[PDB]
């Protein structure tokens, strides 16, 4: 009644986006440590119960697509959706190898108007960036911005850190609260979330 | 499942803390807008609501651009040491990014920024909450959320807006029993199904915020 429902076949597909190299035209520095943060959220998200698949140094034409054909298969027998992204990014767009796609773009193939497999289920993004409406049930959590290159992100050590220990008896908003808190304390900047959620997300049923 | 309850924001002060409310009906001709019919009702559930909770409530009305900044940070530099929270509620036009003043447009983000860490020693560690209905060493910017009426939204000249109309009620039934994102989550479902519009929660907390013990 107040939890999304649970009780289905497979929590969810995770499609995880590392983008480590970027081309000439781009000009941006190679990403060193992500493959310690992409490969440990692998294991977080995985021990979740999500079917990850990781996607490495994508095109934003790759990025788009990947994400269009997403949302075009079906969902019937999913509880949510996961999209990670990690790579660079200015203010409200995010970065290919070939360019810049803006976040929203991505989203959009999610919302409750194009993809009816997912209609009131949550649409989780994750990203760090060096009769219903149809916005509802997306939430976005934001690192912001800063990649250690032996240990990985503040960010997403902390949220695989909690994932393990609580991703199964803690909602996703004490979950996001608590990396909130341990990457502010501990390692200066501060995550974000940003929920349209319309229930409480637990990872059980 | 269920939840029951140093993960919570410490409620061990004297004041619960100030809580201050915006409503902007009337706006000068030059700006184009128009009168916000349903706003004063607005207004006056949500001083309920929050005198109820345990604020200090204040309301201002048909603000200038000027004026929304410098009440805002006159609060900022009170001392606010006795105070576990702060709250600021703003009812008037809105575009990406901006309020609207009765003469003109400030961006939200020079608002809200008298109450960053760095600016204001004394609510430091403590949530500020920002609530918007703009019908369309710390982290400087911890502990801050935003509660917005609509994502990146309408009202009832009769009835009211929706958000406050929804926020309201749960506040009443539950505000001194539900974490604050389970009270606003419960606030997005009910505009979603109770009427076409979503709103939006941009949470910066670090702790779980009960308005109680
Ligand atoms: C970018 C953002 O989320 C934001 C949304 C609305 C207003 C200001 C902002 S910026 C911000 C975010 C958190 C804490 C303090 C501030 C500030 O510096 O005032």
């Amino acid at each position: 009644t107040y939890q999304y429902n649970m009780n289905f076949e497979k929590l969810g597909k995770c499609i995880i986006i590392n983008n480590k190299n970027f081309d000439k035209v781009t000009g941006m520095g190679v990403r060193n440590g992500t493959d310690k943060d992409a490969e440990a959220l692998f294991k977080c998200f995985r021990s979740l119960g999500f079917d990850v698949i990781v996607y490495n140094d994508c095109s934003c034409a790759k990025m788009q697509d990947l994400l269009k054909k997403a949302s075009e298969e079906d969902h019937t027998n999913a509880a949510c959706f996961a999209c990670i992204l990690l790579s660079h990014g200015e203010e409200n767009v995010i970065y290919g190898k070939d360019g810049v796609t803006p976040i929203k773009d991505l989203t959009a193939h999610f919302r409750g108007d194009r993809c009816k497999t997912l209609l009131e289920k949550p649409k989780l993004f994750f990203i760090q960036a060096c009769k219903i409406p149809v916005e509802a049930d997306f939430l976005f959590a934001y690192s912001t911005s800063w990649r250690s290159p032996g240990r990985g992100s503040w960010f997403v050590q902390a949220l695989c850190s909690i994932l393990e220990e609580h991703g199964k008896d803690l909602e996703i908003m004490q979950i996001l609260t608590r990396v909130n808190d341990r990457v502010a304390r501990h390692f200066k900047q501060i995550p974000c979330v940003v929920s349209m959620l319309t229930k409480e997300l637990y990872f059980s049923q």
